[PDB]
């Protein structure tokens, strides 16, 4: 059959997995945005001149230094197509975590070592240690998603003295608008396997666009340009993403971000209240991880008043788990007031 | 280095590569959209409802039978991703052609089996039934660029014999508006092995967009969805994609079409008459191949004149022509008297 022809990989693969949407850490209001450049007609350039300056200026590095791509989704991509050698190199994650890592390397055909995060969610570094032969990218989520928390600076850099000259290292920072102070940016001067994702998903509330951005050192995103199509983004895309980017919008971002710590911290005093709440995790994000008594009939029961979570019951070391979106204060009182 | 960390393919590679465009086979003139689905803030659909039927009525395919993605540069991309097993599986194209389909097998490291055309560009059915051992797709460009004929339909139903159970047959049809009659989309019923691709690039003026499509069997487009990213398409794009593809929009296009067809003739009678224009090649497409005295000589003329061209002078069997997209009667003067 036609399937017979297909890569065993892909044969045998784990595809992506009046109500209430507290389920994909989306902002929960719509930004409206309205097309400028009317010149569809034309291919766009391949890294859009705007979008890329922009973003240097707020990011604080250098334009060479910024590569934007279909989302950070697409930067967890290319990273493992521009180093890992399928069949022969390995990726490195510490679960629970977020999962497109491991999907990425699994469609690609590339090994994943997993060495689980210790019990406060912070890094196995004696673990990691050994299991870094073979290995040349490493993924960390911080914050983390779904458990809401920074990793320790003083681990990152024992992380990224492990890894000199033999992996790169990789930093998520999709919510780091939420904890501007904890990004890793600013490392790039000293550590050259060092690249971090961005995106405009989250504080920047434009999921829609499908836009990211990965920093690293002018030889990564070199490499990196290598791999990438040859027209990643589309021209509406690179267009309202450059206005989102202007200074006035970085304000306006930064006004999202600040409603979203304030609905953040109502939410959590809230619910420590709550019975079927045994504990709720701080985090420094737009997400909460919460540990409820039958989690999955509290899930359901929400589920069926259209109040809908994200599930993490089955995430190593988060039975119990829900991860709640923070949105609007209505939406926050509905789940309580469901709770 | 960190260069010494990266794939030997990778580090080894062949990056993709008041004036007057006519290189890239554009329509010349940008047609205005604008946004109407102001949801940025939530994570589209990984396959919009609205495109997919939309385009499924306009090919006159079932909408299991489409599926969209960031133009057909990623259609490429996919069945590559979803049937070749790197370092096992291998690719099979006919030169002179599209260069992404050699590209994409390079970057995510497969084999490229090469059977160049005939010299009137069909295909050696005898070649390439000789190297078919080890290869899992075939890609046809048909019309081809940048030669611009059509290839012979009784070859193709030979192609077609020759591979029954043993690859998958990809015709590229990204110029199709231009000879509809010709499409293949019509054979879908009598091979499974057969997949089609189409875009919104070309014809249908919106390349700007990086929206295009693969037409093949319910079992084919279901494992490609098995390799695709969770969120390829953008909302603005989806939103824009589903305007261009209403039945008003299917009729404007129809008229691009017809403009541009009446423009080549002229251009084609035109060119004959010059001197250093040996040989003009017929075409079914929106651009025209020829062969020049001096190419190199007159193509940095025009190049110096603000007139820009695409040089083939490189490719088999097409040294001394020069690829001339169609544009407007200006434009066409612009070449003509350049000339
Ligand atoms: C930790 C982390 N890293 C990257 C991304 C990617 O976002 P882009 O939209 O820029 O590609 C995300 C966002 N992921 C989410 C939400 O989390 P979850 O519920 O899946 O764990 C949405 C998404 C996008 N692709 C898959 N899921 C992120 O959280
Ligand atoms: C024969 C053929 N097949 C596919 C595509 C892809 O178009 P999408 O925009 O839908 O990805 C094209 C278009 N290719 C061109 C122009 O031809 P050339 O001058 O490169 O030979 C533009 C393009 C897009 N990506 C690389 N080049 C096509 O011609």
């Amino acid at each position: 059959t036609i399937t017979d022809l297909a890569r065993e990989n892909v044969r045998n693969l784990t595809p992506y997995q009046g109500d209430v949407w507290l389920n994909a850490n989306e902002y929960p209001t719509a930004v409206e945005f309205q097309l400028t450049q009317q010149t569809l007609n034309r291919y766009p350039e391949c890294q859009p001149k705007a979008v890329i300056e922009n973003y240097a200026q707020y990011a604080g590095v250098k334009p060479e230094q910024v590569l934007v791509s279909r989302g950070a989704d697409e930067g967890i991509e290319l990273l493992i197509r521009a180093f890992c050698e399928p069949g022969k190199d390995a990726i490195l994650y510490c679960p629970p975590t977020y999962g497109m890592y491991s999907v990425s390397a699994e469609t690609i055909g590339v090994e994943c070592r997993t060495v689980p995060t210790l019990d406060n969610w912070q890094l196995d570094l004696q673990g990691i240690s050994d299991k870094l032969d073979g290995v040349k990218v490493v993924y960390v989520c911080s914050p983390n998603n779904p458990t809401g928390q920074l990793i320790n600076p003083q681990d990152f850099r024992t992380l990224l003295e492990l890894t000199r000259g033999k992996a790169i290292v990789v930093a998520d920072e999709a919510y780091i608008e939420f904890c501007p102070q904890a990004s890793l940016a600013g490392w790039l001067a000293e550590y050259p396997h060092l690249a971090i994702l961005r995106t405009l998903s989250k504080a920047f509330a434009l999921a829609g666009l499908r836009c990211g951005f990965t920093l690293a050192n002018e030889e990564v995103i070199n490499l990196l340009m290598k791999v990438i199509a040859p027209y990643p983004l589309s021209t509406p895309v690179a267009d309202i993403a450059a206005q989102a980017l202007s200074p006035q919008g970085i304000v306006a971002m930064r006004e999202r971000v600040a409603q979203i710590i304030a609905e953040r911290e109502y939410l959590i005093a809230a619910l420590k209240e709550i019975p079927c709440v045994e504990q709720v995790f701080d985090s420094e994000t737009n997400y909460i991880l919460a540990r409820f008594k039958a989690s999955s009939a509290v899930f359901k029961s929400l589920w069926d008043q259209g109040i809908i979570l994200r599930d993490q019951n089955k995430q190593p070391s988060l039975s119990g788990c829900l991860r709640i979106t923070v949105g609007t204060r209505e939406e926050s009182q509905r789940v309580i007031d469901a709770l």
